[PDB]
């Protein structure tokens, strides 16, 4: 209504139910719009974010749609922190719910939700929008174990340095191709790596990749041209698929397209 764009929600119009949790922009919370629809509302610490290139890109984010991509339903802004309004996703982060014993996944459930993150990346890819942090830890799953693909391009508006670049205490080396790491060169390529390290934290069940090195030494181990290995629960048409985001060759490296192609016929073939 008046006052309010197409991509703006009326902070009147929630309920806040519950406290989620409590990231580097802060404080993310569960509750209702209009009384009705759940929706996560995530508050935007004063002083973390580029807030006037968010709110701008939040316009091409509002038309990014898929089953499997957290859907934006807008922002409140002129008002401080600014929230950020989300589908609800109550099984919380891929992460942490992999790590969780108790489910007793199969490699079938797995398998799965490596497929729900490929159908998100294609979408994005398909739009040529590139995630930029793809990893266990930004990935949601909702009350019907379904995962979706959250976060997507929101590293570009963080302004703290630590997280902004190679040099930084707090960048994802652990997901970055070597290309990245030596010549800072972001691409559709390193969404691929990154989805292929992704692929390994899900069949690890949450282990963290490189384990027992630094972000220093995976970096060097990357640049050597060695690599993650095998693990425990991926057969080996699995791991292929894995292992080919990590073709030093950026170009050789497959799309997202070819990743569901794959994964499509594993899935057949392992059914
Ligand atoms: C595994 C790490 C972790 O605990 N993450 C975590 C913790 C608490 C709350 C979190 O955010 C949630 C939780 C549940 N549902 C949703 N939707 C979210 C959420 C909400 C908003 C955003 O922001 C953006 C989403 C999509 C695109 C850009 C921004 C992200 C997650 C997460």
């Amino acid at each position: 209504g008046l006052g309010y764009g197409s991509w703006e929600i009326d902070p009147k119009d929630l309920t806040f139910l519950k406290e989620l949790g409590t990231g580097q922009f802060g404080v993310v919370k569960y509750g209702k719009w209009r009384g009705q629809y759940d929706v996560a509302i995530k508050m935007i610490k004063e002083g973390s974010m580029s807030e006037d290139e968010f709110i701008e890109e939040a316009k091409v984010m509002m038309n990014l749609s898929h089953e499997k991509l957290v859907q934006l339903y807008g922002v409140c802004t002129k008002q401080r922190p600014i929230f950020i309004i989300t589908e609800y996703m109550a099984n919380g982060c891929l992460l942490n719910y992999l790590r969780e014993m108790r489910h007793r996944f199969q490699t079938q459930q797995l398998l799965e939700m490596c497929k729900d993150v490929c159908e998100a990346m294609e979408y994005l890819e398909s739009k040529q929008f590139l995630h930029r942090d793809l990893a266990a830890r930004n990935c949601l799953v909702n009350d019907q174990g379904v995962v979706k693909v959250s976060d997507f391009g929101l590293s570009r508006y963080v302004l703290d340095d630590e997280y902004t670049s190679s040099v930084g205490s707090k960048f994802p080396v652990r997901w970055s191709p070597p290309e990245v790491l030596m010549y800072s060169k972001f691409s559709s390529k390193s969404d691929i790596w990154a989805f292929g390290v992704l692929m390994w934290e899900i069949y690890s069940l949450g282990k963290m990749p490189y384990e027992r090195f630094t972000n220093s030494e995976t970096a060097e181990h990357i640049a050597q041209g060695l690599r993650l290995y095998r693990p425990h629960l991926a057969s080996e048409k699995v791991y292929t698929i894995m292992y080919s985001c990590w073709h030093e060759k950026a170009d050789e490296r497959p799309t997202f397209k070819i990743l569901l192609s794959n994964i499509l016929d594993v899935m057949d073939e392992e059914s």
